[PDB]
């Protein structure tokens, strides 16, 4: 699969909010580094962020095991299957989109998400 | 949690359909062996054939990795958090309500699943 | 089960004697943050550490495989049952009392510990 | 480690009791195969069921993950440190002296056990 | 990867030699069951056994961890990177091509294996 | 099994090559702390980092998953047998003796490294 994504610092910093404004279109005129805004290949069944860290990426995590949400990124497009988890709540995963990426790999062709989503203000109490 | 359960070859030797028969009522008049049907405390976090087998009840089961169908249950109520897995499609798990238990636990603090679910033709292609 | 917790620098620093000094009752009446004094549900099978990090608590660790000390604590009520681990000897471990939070699971309905345990001088040798 | 080993067949065919007659004495008087009476060199860490696997010996096991009693043995001699589990009481452990193989390595530099303890009508209400 | 592979049993049946019959062009011209003869399509990454058994193929296994030679393949063609194992020498590895299919994947894009190949006698005495 | 080990940053202060001078020999007569020359006994079927973590050796790690390369050694003498990964090419693994400390035990009595690799320029951009 390919996995485009966005660190959500850039979302913030710009006060873009990531339903409304063209995401990814705009960070692609940047000149944000490779970690920052890109697209990965990412295979079935392998973690999204094991493939960020094998392109050098060091994308956010901590536990590695589903127990906190310092992985955290939300899903624009597509989706991610993620192993079980405790942590996120249904409305987290079937509403806010919220997936843990050292546990989670792309179940669709084309996924799109906006990672280090640790910052989002309701995930701050599971942060690490 | 509590995961009532029924083996999928009560249904099938009654010619019941999992969503029109009270099949969890008709079985307890029964008298099936515990294995057979029954309800399962599992913890969540904790794998139901797992706590199906310390409970001494030898469900079915081939690879306890998610790749195969050996293990799969329908869930009727409530609902399973599986691991990542790529042998089931979308439309077996959010329509047809496929689970694999070895790598699933209970998402909801009741579920009810027809096990050994292998038995179904759909998932005879997927049964080793 | 329910897991009662004190940091370590707490006891370190009142020169309090886990075993003369009323630790747990005296940390109460004081107004220390969440995750350095409270009491946690744990689920028998779920690890301490993860149960830990899940209400946000960012308590010690370094390898999370039961290979160093970093996550170590003294249970000094109940128990923790452990996964394999071949770093604290026989007699860490029966009386010193030392457990492993990354590995380690409540053994018993109430357990009550000292954690960050990692700054007892005979673990310093192990603490990466 | 060396771990004697002696299958709880054997025990049982002859009945003696584990813990008056001299079983492993016996035992090496006999003929039988190696998979039911040798000992086996296990490193610490080493899982005392793939060692004997890695021999050839098809020792019993099911589940694998300790959540049932098929890979049962009791020790007689040493000790074996387990992963954690949740389906042996702590009066199997420490007084009845049950450990899993599957999830267990020696504790000791000498261990011996009677394996296949699965046939211990206690452990039968376990065994898948 | 594609991995072409073939059930030894057939190699056995027909006295053909791996490395003098054109052992994948003669299966080709019988009609074998798929799970005997075809390729296969592997993720890198992902356990060749486990993308046999998503097809419905029930491939040898007992321990799935390196400790047994009942998954065993020779690679005819291209490499299998497996996991830590200490169970084959390096002799079986470099020059007798024996590949444990249960923690192995493809470490090459055209991957042709002879499985079931427990059935060597040199691995006899490994089976399990 | 022993593994010497040397720590890269020793080597490149000093302007050594690792294959054209006696750097097991000239750091031998330094005065570095134990984590940065020494031999560690290691298990076969045991992790390097993992032994040197038991002896309280901070070697560096990131994901512990064969998805990076900061746990990075060259093996000078001897072999280090390591678990699926697909981050280091066939020619980093065959010729220029690279595996990873995370996920890699001793393949043979005497290993001797040079640990912290992960300096080296051509492994620069795999390092997180
Ligand atoms: S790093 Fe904690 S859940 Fe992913
Ligand atoms: S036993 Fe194969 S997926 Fe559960
Ligand atoms: S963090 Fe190292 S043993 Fe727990
Ligand atoms: S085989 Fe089930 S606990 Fe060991
Ligand atoms: S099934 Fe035993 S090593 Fe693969
Ligand atoms: S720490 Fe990343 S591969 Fe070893
Ligand atoms: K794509
Ligand atoms: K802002
Ligand atoms: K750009
Ligand atoms: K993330
Ligand atoms: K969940
Ligand atoms: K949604
Ligand atoms: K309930
Ligand atoms: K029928
Ligand atoms: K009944
Ligand atoms: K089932
Ligand atoms: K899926
Ligand atoms: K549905
Ligand atoms: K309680
Ligand atoms: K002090
Ligand atoms: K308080
Ligand atoms: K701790
Ligand atoms: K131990
Ligand atoms: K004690
Ligand atoms: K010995
Ligand atoms: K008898
Ligand atoms: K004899
Ligand atoms: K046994
Ligand atoms: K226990
Ligand atoms: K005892
Ligand atoms: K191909
Ligand atoms: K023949
Ligand atoms: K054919
Ligand atoms: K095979
Ligand atoms: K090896
Ligand atoms: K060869
Ligand atoms: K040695
Ligand atoms: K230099
Ligand atoms: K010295
Ligand atoms: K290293
Ligand atoms: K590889
Ligand atoms: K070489």
């Amino acid at each position: 699969p390919t996995v485009e994504y966005l660190n959500y610092e850039v979302v913030d910093d710009n006060g873009w909010d990531m339903y409304d404004d063209d995401v990814f279109g705009e960070a692609s005129d940047m000149d944000l580094d490779d970690e920052d805004y890109g697209s990965l290949e990412v295979n079935e069944g392998e973690y999204i962020l094991e493939a960020a860290e094998a392109q050098g990426y060091d994308w956010p995590f901590s536990c590695r095991a589903g127990a906190c949400a310092n992985c955290a990124a939300i899903v624009l497009e597509g989706d991610i299957d993620m192993d079980m988890q405790q942590i996120l709540s249904d409305e987290e995963v079937e509403d806010k989109n919220v997936r843990l990426t050292c546990i989670g790999s792309p179940d669709a062709d084309e996924v799109k998400i906006v990672y280090n989503a640790k910052h989002l203000d309701y995930l701050q109490n599971r942060v690490i």
